[PDB]
């Protein structure tokens, strides 16, 4: 029963056994936004063995060396830790490019946050995401993965017990010779746009922005929310749906993990370490399982 046991060793899968786990790329298949007119495109599978698999699909175009393919591939497939939605292997038989993950079966954190069915995102799950991407980050950086090319809601999937994780496709880019962000600019922090080059402190920088869209339950721009609480207007930045879950005071404390990532200059920006420390005490909840939190199983 998969989700029990180890992750198991990166591995190179031939087309014929992805084509079959994903019945052709089949467009019913599809789990990521815009179906095939994205640039890459994401596939639930199922394996032989039961399974279930996400599968990237690029264009031979972003990728067309598959020695590098590869070589990256293999060098995300070391990673292996629970915050993660790991990745298992890699496919580049027939002049495909595939990444293979473990399938999180509960959608983004933009699906549940932005886009809620039931009820809107609890502030104690809120805070659960924040902790358990922090730990990702963490995780990651130890591993020598210590870039991350654009940390967003799309990249916050949950797992089958309702658990946030960081999704492993976003340790990659899009493309060898492509930009680290592809996504609005006025999101992204202040040295990217003039270097073109992610470094460390740029993903610390994107969890503010994470931490902005939790706070206030909406993809807020940085210089917008950041004027907000240089005014300390923060009736106007809260999620007015958080009425009554949290205290000012521990709102107030998130707001300040947001501003230090946010710090205009990248020395300034706490590290992954940190983030987990600045998030361990502010945790709420935790006898509520995910999957109740979430209106999930
Ligand atoms: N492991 C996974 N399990 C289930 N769904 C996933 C998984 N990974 C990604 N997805 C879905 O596919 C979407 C697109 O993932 P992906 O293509 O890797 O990133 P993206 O936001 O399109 N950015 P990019 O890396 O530029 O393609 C996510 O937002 C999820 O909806
Ligand atoms: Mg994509």
């Amino acid at each position: 029963h998969h989700h029990h046991h180890s992750s198991g060793q990166f591995r190179e899968f031939s087309i014929e056994t992805i084509r079959n786990a994903t019945s052709g790329f089949a467009a019913e298949n599809i789990v990521s936004e815009h179906g095939e007119r994205a640039p890459n495109v994401v596939y639930k599978g199922k394996l032989e063995n039961q399974r279930r698999i996400a599968v990237k699909r690029f264009n031979r175009k972003s990728w067309p060396d598959s020695r590098q393919f590869l070589e990256e591939a293999k060098a995300v497939g070391q990673l292996r830790n629970h915050r993660m939605a790991n990745l298992l292997g890699c496919c580049y038989e027939d002049e495909e490019r595939l990444l293979i993950a473990e399938f999180m079966p509960n959608e983004t954190l933009a699906k549940h946050l932005f886009h809620w069915e039931s009820q809107p995102m609890k502030w104690a799950m809120r805070l659960r995401v924040a902790l358990h991407i922090a730990q990702a980050l963490e995780y990651c950086t130890s591993k020598g993965r210590a870039l991350y090319h654009d940390l967003n809601a799309y990249r916050v999937l949950f797992d089958d017990d309702a658990n946030p994780r960081l999704s492993c496709f976003g340790l990659m880019k899009n493309s060898r010779d492509g930009k680290s962000y592809s996504t609005n600019l006025a999101f992204t922090p202040p040295e990217y746009l003039r270097t073109g080059r992610v470094t460390p402190e740029s993903v610390i920088y994107s969890f503010g922005t994470l931490l902005l869209d939790l706070l206030s339950g909406k993809h807020i721009p940085p210089s917008h929310a950041l004027d907000l609480i240089r005014d300390r207007n923060i009736q106007m930045l809260m999620d007015s749906g958080l009425e009554g879950q949290f205290s000012s005071d521990d709102g107030t404390e998130l707001i300040r993990l947001a501003s230090r990532c946010l710090q205009y200059e990248p020395r300034e920006r706490p590290n992954p370490k940190s983030l987990v420390s600045a998030m361990i005490p502010l945790q709420k909840d935790l006898e509520i399982a995910s999957h109740q939190l979430l209106g999930v199983p």
